[PDB]
This record gives structure tokens, sequence and C-alpha cells, in this order.
């Protein structure tokens, strides 16, 4: 069992193993108690998250509270760290602001993913076709797009519909996705804040 909550932008709370991971928090304020906070790139976003958390903002292999976490740098000149969370026999991947299709090394290091959080807006990150290519490289089952056109953030960002048209089906949910078993099949899930 696990629960994913979207707070907007690239900020999600993942619950697995009686622990909570928050990715890429920002300044409606995420009102949540975390064990881990990860940051795909440097910038203090996380001074309003609660709990006595471990902040992870560098690549490598970590074990925090019985969850295995792995950071993989995909760019460094700023930077982009992809994080992989392994818990309850489910592997979750947050791709950050991934700007290029993963290299063979990076695919090899990330491995097969069960739940993929993938940017699809196209200028500042990869676009829709490259996101599907990455999803395929990682054999992703549940795919959650992010970093697309919203009401107030729109300049040079493609709509999520451009990604959705590349798949046979999809589902829309609210701000929470719960998984009660390891995903057997591929499903694109579009979340919504609220």
């Amino acid at each position: 069992h696990m629960k994913i909550t979207w707070f907007g932008h690239a900020c999600f709370a993942l619950e697995m193993e009686g622990k909570t991971i928050v990715t890429d928090p920002f300044d409606p304020i995420p009102n949540v108690t975390a064990d881990v906070v990860t940051e795909s790139h440097q910038h203090n976003a996380h001074h309003l998250v609660k709990g006595n958390f471990r902040v992870i903002d560098r690549p490598g292999a970590y074990t925090v509270n019985g969850v295995k976490i792995k950071g993989v740098e995909t760019f460094h000149d700023g930077k982009n760290i992809v994080f992989v969370f392994e818990g309850e026999g489910i592997k979750v991947c947050h791709l950050g602001d991934l700007g290029h299709v993963l290299t063979p090394a990076q695919v090899e290091e990330i491995g097969e993913i069960d739940v993929l959080l993938v940017p699809v807006g196209g200028t500042y990150t990869i676009g829709p076709k490259e996101a599907k290519e990455v999803a395929d490289l990682l054999n992703a089952k549940v795919i959650i797009p992010m970093h697309y056109k919203t009401k107030y953030l729109k300049f040079n960002l493609l709509p999520v519909d451009d990604f959705l048209k590349l798949f046979d089906s999809y589902e829309r949910v609210g701000n929470i996705l719960e998984l009660f078993e390891k995903p057997k099949e591929r499903k694109v899930v579009v979340m919504e804040v609220q």
C-alpha cells in the first residue's frame, strides 16, 4: 500500500512504510509532516514542511527510516537530481526538471520503475514524446505527468493533453492517488490540486 498526494508544481507527499517523503516543496502551502525531503535542484523552499526530516539534495544511495532512496544526477554544468524511492516492493521515480531523454547509464542506474513522475511541458523540460520515450525506457506502469500548462503558469508550456494523446487510455483523479498493490499494467494518471 502507498499514497501519493500532489500539492502542485513538482511537490508530492509519498507515504510508504509508515514514513512520508516530500519532493521539491515550494512557497497553497503543503501542510505535511515529513521524514524525508528531496530536492531535484538547489534554490529555502522546505522551511515550512513539518517533522524532523532528512533533506537529500545530492546524488547517491541513502537509507532513511527503512526506505531506500537513490539520487541520480542527469545534469550538472545548476543541476537535476532524479530520485528513486524503493518501498513496499514499489519503485517510485521523480524525474525533477529532466531536460533530455535519459542516457543508457542513467536508465541503467534508475532501473525499472513502477510509478513515474515525469515532466511533459517541453521547453524548460522534456516534451510529451520524449516523456513517453523515457517512460518506455524505465518500463513505467503508473505514469503521472507534471510541469505542463496551468491557468497561471502557461508561457511556453504545452498542455497535458499533448502527452495524453500518445496513449490509449488515461484516468483523472484529484489530489490523492492510493495504490493497494504493485501496478500490473500501464496507466497514465492525471492528478489535480484540490
